[PDB]
């Protein structure tokens, strides 16, 4: 095994709690069907309060999800994406409704756009979302800007959050200087309501018991730490969270992505050209230099982005093994591996990038009006 | 003339314009009708851009009041009073909209009160104002909690307010500590919202030319001063504003008032013998300690508490003038100025009372749902 990173060593720096076999059979168990590789895989390693999600569920109880997006340029990459597929199983093997937020306000507050550009972002933004094949009949995009003025629920959930939150606490958490606008001070409240029921009448209408799951980054832990502490302090259920790894950066193992350098991973803007083209030249390699040491060597998939790529991707097992076991043995060349992960990134691009292009502005329109939704024990 | 008193000294401190003569008969030429005592005793001696919000009347366009109240123990005064007096007057003699913010989440942020209990005091506090008798065909009172799900101008206004308002500004101006909720710190964004037409779609639905009319105390000021400064930068004209004096608290010559001390004010809660009682025994006397002394050397009304409310709730000029002379001269007792301002608050208090006990739930339900209503230059 190859050095690469350690995710076992941050369970216990923030506290979370393993997901181990056990669990995952539990969730197979639960959900009568075949869990998703990244949990298999490892990628979603750790969690909080996923055995209250179950308990509820498993005793015939209904939660839901919660998502959320801030309307950037939209050069959004394959790295985005680990995060909605995700979801969208969870979504699919439970049948549980999701509620995904489109921060315009976020960029209005922190970018130098107009507050028509930010709407106009989310709306973009939500193409993409949308492509990534979420039902509809239980799937609710929603803009800050937007359904702010339209709930009488989610303002007091905003001011309930708000009162509980000093400005020290957000200043330790998110670092907020005194010279930020009262604005971004506030909104931590706004991107922390969703997690709660009651902040969705025309969904969960007044009730105040369906949890809420988040899947979300490791790190991004410390984050949801305020809303989960808040939580009881304001009569709710804390929302569950479930950990993903870092999403590899194109060059280098573990390495920080980005926007900033069109080189840092592949966009799902990116056509088979693009795609072919960067993984060959940028994608780090952890094989060896030679072609006559590689043999003998061989690679190690730990350090190599292409291989970890693999990891998200790749559905078949077998196949990410015999990979795995040949660029180990020597017997599979970098070249070759570089290839693989070619063919199954161009395909997943291409298909984004075409189920996107049927998004009609009344699908947009339709994901963005709130409304009643089915789902499991309703 | 006696010390009492100095405005003329404040007009600068502020940096704010005085209300001369000409203005007065400004007002009066263009709104064909009498201006009210307050105006012409000077108790609204001071104003922003009064000048501008006439321009527009004068040139037969429309422009808006505004007033707000955060819900108390209700605990309500003769003092406050005031403005609403002032502002049905406005209101009347211009035939313009009037916006009323009941700040709910204001007081469930800063007291300790639940969120219902908050909402719960909007509407009693709706009845006392109501009972001013402000004509519900043009005024609009509205719950912050309420108002803002159900408006799709409000928050998109508060957040570009929010925007432009650093947090060390409103702590220069407010006073906030690193100890405050997230809440309170973003406050100042709601409270300063309601000051742009298109907040309140219902009724200006999009416009953005129709200028806003702030009756206010002239210490208030600083507080308008950042809507003000912002209004330009987001595209909007700034506020008006006109500044009253100080009510007198009962005892000393212009003293602090509350609802700590029962004995500060005449609530428009209290009985007539309460009135009657509170009037002889703690309002100050600007009268000799002496009879055969108070005869030949007489009293000066300018630190009189009673004389000073006379100014407020006497409607008939002779008369005031008369009492003037007369306690001045020495011709009238301190006693007897008592018994006539005792004769003006019983029935000022006993009317409210009355008016207010006839707000049915339906005429405060209705005055606080959002509606287009008539007014001059629609």
């Amino acid at each position: 095994s190859a050095k690469g990173i350690d995710y076992d060593k941050l369970i216990v720096r923030f506290g979370s709690s393993k997901i181990d076999k056990e669990l995952i059979n539990r969730i197979e168990r639960a959900t009568g069907q075949r869990p998703h590789h990244f949990l298999r895989r490892g990628i979603f390693f750790s969690h909080r309060d996923m055995n209250q999600v179950l308990d509820a569920y498993e005793n015939k109880k209904p939660f839901y999800l919660y998502t959320g997006r801030g309307p950037s340029s939209e050069a959004m990459h394959v790295g985005h994406l680990i995060p909605f597929i995700f979801t969208k199983w969870l979504q699919d093997v439970f049948n549980v409704p999701l509620v995904i937020q489109m921060t315009d306000d976020e960029k209005y507050l922190w970018k130098d756009l107009t507050l028509d550009q930010a709407y106009s972002y989310a709306v973009e933004n939500a193409k993409d979302i949308i492509a990534c094949g979420f039902d509809i009949n239980k799937t609710f995009i929603f803009s800050d800007l937007d359904y702010m003025g339209m709930s009488s629920g989610f303002y007091k959930n905003v001011v309930k959050i708000q009162k509980h939150v000093t400005f020290n606490q957000v200043k330790g958490i998110f670092g907020f200087t005194d010279s930020d606008c009262i604005g971004k001070i506030s909104f931590p409240a706004i991107q922390a309501a969703p997690s709660f029921s009651n902040s969705f009448p025309q969904i969960f209408r007044d009730r105040t018991d369906i949890q809420c799951l988040i899947p979300c980054a490791i790190d991004q832990d410390p984050y949801f730490r305020m809303t989960r502490d808040v939580a009881p302090r304001i009569g709710y259920p804390k929302p569950a969270l479930l950990h993903s790894t870092f999403f590899p950066a194109l060059q280098g193992a573990q390495t920080k992505m980005s926007a900033s350098d069109p080189n840092s991973s592949i966009f799902l803007t990116d056509t088979a050209k693009q795609i072919k083209t960067k993984v060959n030249k940028h994608a780090f390699s952890g094989g060896r230099d030679t072609i006559e040491e590689h043999r003998q060597f061989g690679g190690n998939c730990d350090v190599d982005v292409s291989f970890m790529y693999l990891t998200f991707f790749l559905e078949d097992d077998d196949k990410l093994e015999q990979i795995r076991k040949d660029y180990t043995s020597g017997a599979m060349l970098t070249g070759e591996l570089k290839k693989a992960l070619i063919e199954v990134l161009q395909p997943l691009i291409a298909e984004h990038q075409a189920r996107r292009k049927e998004v009609t502005d009344e699908i947009v329109k339709e994901f963005m009006t709130p409304r009643k939704l089915s789902f499991d024990f309703q």
